[PDB]
């Protein structure tokens, strides 16, 4: 098992959600970029761990579900099996990171991706330990429901440059973001 990362899209208000979908309209290559980012794996012979709120599962459109060429994992503790299309179910962040020891996982998981939604980024932001986050940054406010957490710029240090990240402004349907990469070791 590999490195612990976060990855998420958030808005200048922080916000990562409204009703379900994204607070803005679609952005195909912002999808691309957590596609292929979650998807890469540098360890011939084995793949990445997506980890999801339950909610962010069913936010993802069913053509997308479960994320591909990832072994999905969905947090619930009212669910009793994963949900159609999904891999795994667990009951909490640790029990779902435990799994990923586990002789059956232990072997074929390289790097452990949390992808949403609140709840789970923010354990996992405040867990000691080695961890980035890989934020792009949607330069507009959105109305938003839910919220991404505080970033502490004590311990998270933003990354001058990254392998495979652009580091210039994008733009798609007339909204400007850009992409970050943020580590922290504690
Ligand atoms: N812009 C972006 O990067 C992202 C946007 N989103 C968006 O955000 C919203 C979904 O986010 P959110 O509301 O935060 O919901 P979540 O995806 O975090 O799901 C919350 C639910 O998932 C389960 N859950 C979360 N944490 C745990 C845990 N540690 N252990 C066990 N179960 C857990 C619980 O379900 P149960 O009650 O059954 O126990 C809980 O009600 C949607 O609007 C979606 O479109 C989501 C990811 C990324
Ligand atoms: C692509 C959005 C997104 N972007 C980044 N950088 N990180 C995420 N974790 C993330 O969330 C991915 C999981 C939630 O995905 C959705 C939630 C609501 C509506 C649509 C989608 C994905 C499909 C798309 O954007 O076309």
């Amino acid at each position: 098992v590999g490195s612990l990362n976060c990855i998420v899209a958030v808005s200048q208000n922080m916000g990562i959600g409204k009703n379900g979908d994204l607070p803005w309209p679609p952005l195909r290559n912002e999808f691309r970029y957590f596609q292929r980012m979650t998807t890469t794996s540098s360890v011939e012979g084995k793949q990445n761990l997506v980890i999801m709120g339950k909610k962010t599962w069913f936010s993802i459109p069913e053509k997308n579900r479960p994320l591909k060429g990832r072994i999905n994992l969905v947090l619930s503790r009212e669910l009793k099996e994963p949900p159609q299309g999904a891999h795994f179910l667990s009951r909490s962040l640790d029990d779902a990171l435990k799994l990923t020891e586990q002789p059956e996982l232990a072997n074929k998981v390289d790097m452990v991706w949390i992808v949403g939604g609140s709840s789970v980024y923010k354990e996992a932001m405040n867990h000691p330990g080695h961890l980035k986050l890989f934020v792009t940054r949607i330069m507009q406010d959105f109305e938003s429901d839910t919220f991404f957490p505080e970033i502490d710029l004590e311990k998270y240090k933003l990354l001058p440059e990254y392998p495979g990240v652009l580091s210039d402004v994008q733009e798609e349907k007339g909204i400007k973001y850009k992409f970050e990469v943020y580590e922290k070791n504690d």
